[PDB]
């Protein structure tokens, strides 16, 4: 039984507080399913979307959220998942399937893609319309609150770690132990890497140590590049999940020669890439954008096997503005997940 | 018959004019050979050295030159080339052979390497001591003046094009059609790529068209990214050989999604890497530093087969200051090569 | 619009090894995602002969209209078709794929276990009309030469992907073994990819074709041992592509490689060949099967042809002559490719 | 301090029993060191050598052994390790350092290589001459008996696993849980792989399970391809360490589409490669031969961190003939290591 209207956190304009509104519940069309949202992780991208930080703007008005997980309650024609299935609705909400990028295994680069909680309404709501062809597939007995961050934080850093090409037994630095970074530490350990964690607050490094990091460095107390070269001779790879350009520049510093640094974090603007050093050391800098459907299933398998556990605190849908305030202040221990079915 | 003394172009202090001096000729030690220099290409790296543009500084005083080619006239013990061999003395003058990087095929990254015309004296002289294990091997009937740029300009851009991973049938942009860039156009065509050439003067683009470029862009008159995306939907790869940071940023602009841009040019400082675009488009930015001994042989084979031919103008060793002046003001058509033999 | 007849002529095999017969076959209306293509030409692939003879362990449907180098014009569209009436298209081996499995999502739709194969599991281009999945057809330029372009739809895309699968770089040596339908365009793709090319076959006329199409070395394996000759001449191959229909060519393909060489396999004779273990291990030999190409491989392969870098050697035949065509194919008497001129 | 003569296990003719002989101890020449052997692992390659199974024959007479580990007791000129260093002397005893293969990271393919205990005398002796540039470097407090198999069994399967390109979270099959296979199980788990183990005797699969295998298959009782496809849909990769051609054929059977099977085992003869299946499934078959000096250091690091521990039983040098007879009958639990210092 599906209600006619639902509660959803809606933003009207950039930088405005979100407001809980009553929205009509839509019927799914072709390929679509209607998902009853059990939980939805809060990604920093939702904050970038609310604030309009990016040159590519979201739609307005907007229901954010692309870590939404729940149960399929209605299917349109040609749906690829059935009622009762547990699914997640991620950033890569849909792709065309017939372009250069989709056909070659790079559907994350499809120029016709739609983005959940950005170009179409997302999981900050009691129900969400999803394209059944691109949802994450969850086990029926999944813990919705704990699995939610895998739909973006998890798949993103997992794909990012593959993009660094760091091998088992090599060193990777994770810079920014937030929502993305704290699961990045765990994926990297499950991939056989030694892990150095970089942040700017000691409690973030305490989280990394709990989750398996072999080294921790507070960039405000210690220059990361000098410290990691001194300790172990520099990193084979690095993954930048931080929201500050200076972390990107320091990420270059921590690499040994032929290192590869993958970029997830999306602050506005640029960082200075030192040319001489990048050339003489054969540094590779590579942007990495969420993950394909195959990346997503692989990332979920790591969580299903207990190798990756997101650190989660539940919040109510109505408190989303307080969640964004804590996020702006760096006060979140891992991820906040909205418990939408719980209250 | 080897002289005790020789003429050499020597720099004494940064930014100072070079002077032709009489310097001693050394006898080669273990693994070393003494090479009689027939020609030596003038690389912009030589200018960065004499000006001290880089944070890692050269020795001072310094004989520059790492595009030197000539004939072996004396061998130290355990030399790996013989008297009469035609050889080249490149930037990767020597490497340790036993580190992580040398063992895995990346001897260009050896942290114990020595660099010709930078950390050791180079080819701006009548004779040069070389490590016989790292010289380029030339055919006995080589044209020394024409082959000289392959020893750095050639091997560098050839390896750089490999580092872009651009495939046959894909588009590469070459930025800066100078010493490196004008042979990069030719390697790229020989590797099956379509080639877009970018520079800031029309005569550089005329050279590129002459050498096979399919598109040309004067970045001063036309935004490279806008034009190449409009014309062909953007580049699969780019190779930056230019000496200005903005060329690196415009190099990012011209790429399509999943493009890879390889960096050769070595201007001082940094360029602004746009984070959002690099992430959402899966852009790969990769530094590329000369080439291994295997890269160098491959680069020479392309030249020997007539697929790549450097555009060369000779100058006398005493004219090196005039050469650098033309280089600073961008008036060299391809490469200058010092005709040290005659 | 186009006046589509209720029946058409098609070359049909009723049982394995039997001669094909021109039959009056009903013309089908396209369903969802489907289009009806009026066939202008269809290349004859040796796979069509393996299909008619039932050579393979995975059997075709029977009865069967062969042909997966069919090219023509769309004359009818089903619902949700992805090409429109009047478009020039080709109907390849990879007739359709699921689009949502592990292989489809990761760039390997040629490995889709739910794929259908043109002229094998579904009726193909040996007919005046063919039903196609509009999502997987090759896209041709409106002014294409249908007879000349047809082999790119399988011979061309296959060897192009195969050459990529060898990982042979510009300036390196590749050997092409079997200068037939696939091999004679493989020579040209390899040259356009900057490779030096050695051609191997067992009849001098095939090596004459390879030389005329750009091969740098030729060897008749009956005249000269290929491995010894190519190691003597240039020190062995960095890569090899086996397009031959005889297992001994696969064994000799191993011989021609230098250390760290990669040999990609296209040819599909029944049975196996002997892989020498000691040699393969000590030399780090890589043997890699290669199966047609993705939609992206196909567009790339067609781009080489459109630019004049690859030109199939083609002789026209009538649909009614298909049995003589197969006879010539069995005796090794085809100079490159035979293409059925169906429109004329 | 160093004797003029030593005991060594020597084979005089193919298939003959080895005899313990008194042989002179040699002085190390240039680049060479003399190693006092603490232990030496027994590799099936040693048995292939003694029996002359391979078309490339060893030197005769021969001291086998290329898992020898010990202490440097004397250095020739230009030695790269010092007296007192703990080292191992592997299959890749020396390489040229200047060919196509050495320069590109593939020194295991060097056509000028010498092979320890095959083309030069090896570790089945109280002392062994080694090339100081190619020895494995061991920690001073190493357990010599337990580390010895890493010098060939360990580095070989570690490199072989890299050659399969199996990723963390994917399935690899290890075929043959012997000297190589039982450490292959451990490297694969440390590389994040799920592991299926295949052999022809239940005790070999018990060893695999104790060392971390997730699935085991007795190929004599159960078809591996049928079982592994039914259980998990086939393997992303396979590593063949077995000594019988049928294991190679069955290794093909267990792969899913786009699987890669790497070959370590070196039985004489060939195996039947099914052409249709290899093509339609895009199967990659890849030979893999020991590992480079970098591979070797990486493999030792896994052992030093406790992620890989060889299953070892000590034997005396005089027992080598019964060790080979146990090897022929498949009765070795992992590796036998000659305890030479004891
Ligand atoms: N590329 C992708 O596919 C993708 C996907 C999801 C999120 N993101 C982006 O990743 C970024 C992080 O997202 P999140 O949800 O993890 O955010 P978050 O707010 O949970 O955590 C950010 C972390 O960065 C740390 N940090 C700040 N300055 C730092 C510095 N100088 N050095 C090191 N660490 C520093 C903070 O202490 C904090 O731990 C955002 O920009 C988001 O938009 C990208
Ligand atoms: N990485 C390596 O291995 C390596 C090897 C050799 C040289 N280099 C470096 O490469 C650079 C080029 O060397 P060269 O000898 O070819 O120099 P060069 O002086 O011959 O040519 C430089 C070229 O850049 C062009 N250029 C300048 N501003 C430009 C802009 N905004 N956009 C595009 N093109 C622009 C100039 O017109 C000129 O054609 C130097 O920094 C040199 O040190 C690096
Ligand atoms: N893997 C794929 O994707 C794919 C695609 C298309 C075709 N094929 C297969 O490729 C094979 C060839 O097809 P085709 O259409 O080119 O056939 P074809 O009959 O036109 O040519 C076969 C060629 O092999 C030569 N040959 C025969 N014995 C030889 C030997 N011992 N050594 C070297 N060459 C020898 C013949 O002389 C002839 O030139 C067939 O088995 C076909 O089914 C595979
Ligand atoms: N390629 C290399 O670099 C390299 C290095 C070292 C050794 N090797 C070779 O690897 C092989 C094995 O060496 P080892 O020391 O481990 O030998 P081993 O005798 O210790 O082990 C061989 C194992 O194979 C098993 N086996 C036999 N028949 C089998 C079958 N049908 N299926 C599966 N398993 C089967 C046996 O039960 C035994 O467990 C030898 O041929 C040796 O020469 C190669
Ligand atoms: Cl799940
Ligand atoms: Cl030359
Ligand atoms: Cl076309
Ligand atoms: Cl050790
Ligand atoms: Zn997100
Ligand atoms: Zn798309
Ligand atoms: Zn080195
Ligand atoms: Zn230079
Ligand atoms: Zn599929
Ligand atoms: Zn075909
Ligand atoms: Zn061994
Ligand atoms: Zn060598």
């Amino acid at each position: 039984m599906i209600p006619k209207t639902m509660k959803a956190a809606v933003v009207q304009g950039y930088g405005e507080p979100l407001k809980i509104q009553e929205v009509p519940v839509r019927e799914p069309g072709r390929y679509e399913v209607l998902v009853k949202v059990m939980a939805c992780g809060v990604c920093h991208t939702d904050l970038h979307a609310v604030d309009g930080d990016w040159p590519a703007k979201p739609k307005m008005p907007l229901i954010p959220g692309h870590e939404g997980v729940g149960i399929v309650v209605a299917c349109g024609p040609d749906a690829m998942v059935k009622e009762g299935d547990a699914v997640g609705v991620p950033w890569l909400y849909s792709a065309c399937g017939c372009c250069d990028y989709c056909i070659t295994g790079w559907e994350t680069l499809c120029e016709a893609q739609q983005n959940g909680g950005y170009s179409v309404d997302g999981g900050f709501a009691e129900y969400v319309i999803a394209d059944s062809r691109y949802v994450g597939h969850l086990k029926s007995n999944v813990n919705f609150l704990e699995i939610a961050p895998i739909l973006c934080a998890g798949v993103t850093v997992y794909k990012g770690l593959k993009e660094t090409e760091t091998k088992p037994g090599e060193w990777v630095a994770i810079s920014g132990i937030g929502g993305l970074g704290h699961v990045a530490v765990q994926y990297a350990k499950a991939m056989g890497m030694h892990v150095a964690a970089i942040d700017v607050a000691d409690d973030k490094l305490e989280l990394a140590k709990k989750l398996g990091a072999d080294l921790t460095v507070n960039a405000k107390t210690t220059d990361p590049g000098t410290y990691l070269h001194k300790e172990v001779g520099g990193m084979h790879g690095a993954l930048i999940t931080a929201v500050s350009p200076i972390a990107f520049k320091q990420g270059i510093d921590v690499l040994r020669r032929k290192g590869t640094i993958a970029l997830n974090g999306l602050p506005p603007g640029s960082f200075e890439l030192p040319i001489f050093e990048t050339v003489l050391k054969r540094i590779t800098v590579r942007g990495s954008i969420v993950g394909t459907r195959k990346d997503l299933q692989e990332a979920l398998d790591f969580a299903n096997e207990g190798l990756v556990k997101a650190t989660v605190t539940s919040a109510k849908l109505e408190d989303i503005n307080d969640v964004f305030d804590k996020m702006k202040k760096g006060q979140i221990d891992g991820r906040i997940v909205l418990d939408i079915a719980g209250s």
